[PDB]
């Protein structure tokens, strides 16, 4: 969609602290679909103990599956509906 790279680009360009503090969840949320999305199906080894950061990005992505690229798209923008509603009511 035209859409997703606009929910993309309305979150790359949010600051990296604010009045919201999104959630761990929200956060791999946004990723996980960004990743399938943008890359596709994990493929890629996961991280070992001493990267904690990346095994949790690893472990949300990979759980997508073989999740198509437009699957993941459009569900990218039902997140950020999801946050956006957080955050309207504030
Ligand atoms: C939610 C909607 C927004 C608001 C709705 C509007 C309506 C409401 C009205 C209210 C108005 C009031 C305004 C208040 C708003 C501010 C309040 C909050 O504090 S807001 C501010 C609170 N703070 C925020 O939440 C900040 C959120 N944004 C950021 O944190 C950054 O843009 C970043 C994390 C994506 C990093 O950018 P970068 O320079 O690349 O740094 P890194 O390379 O290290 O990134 C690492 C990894 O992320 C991957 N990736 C890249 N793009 C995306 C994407 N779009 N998505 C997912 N993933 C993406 C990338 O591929 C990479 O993968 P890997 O190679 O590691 O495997
Ligand atoms: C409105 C908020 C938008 C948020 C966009 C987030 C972008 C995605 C990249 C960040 C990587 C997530 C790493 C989180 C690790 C979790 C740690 C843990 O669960 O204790």
């Amino acid at each position: 969609q035209k859409q997703f790279q606009a929910a993309v680009s309305v979150i790359q360009n949010l600051p990296k602290n604010g009045s919201y503090r999104p959630s761990y969840e929200e956060m791999l949320r946004f990723y996980s679909y960004y990743k399938q999305a943008t890359m596709g199906p994990c493929l890629v080894p996961r991280p070992g103990f001493w990267d904690p950061i990346g095994r949790y990005k690893w472990d949300a992505w990979n759980s997508l599956g073989k999740m198509s690229r437009e699957e993941a798209m459009s569900a990218y923008i039902t997140e950020m509906k999801l946050v956006a509603q957080k955050v309207i009511d504030t």
